[PDB]
């Protein structure tokens, strides 16, 4: 659970789809799936990209895990597993 390359992007989306939903989270449980969530991406919005989006900026679950796939391609960081 270690680095975005420990998971496939159906997993990565399913932690997108988690987070978005709000209740299926307690809060403290929230807290470190936005950590994770920030650290896995290295993204500098970090939950901005979720929460606090620019106006047409795909913010679903796959629109999220999409910006994240391309950012990190695009700065030649490491992909999902498979």
């Amino acid at each position: 659970k270690h680095s975005i390359s420990d998971y496939t992007e159906a997993e990565f989306l399913q932690l997108v789809t988690t987070i978005c939903d709000a209740e299926a989270t307690s809060e403290e449980e929230l807290d470190k799936l936005i950590t994770h969530f920030e650290e896995m991406t290295e993204h500098p919005s970090g939950s901005d990209l979720i929460y606090w989006p620019k106006e047409g900026d795909d913010d679903s679950p796959s629109g999220i895990v999409n910006t994240v796939k391309q950012w990190r391609a695009a700065n030649g960081k490491s992909g999902f597993k498979q």
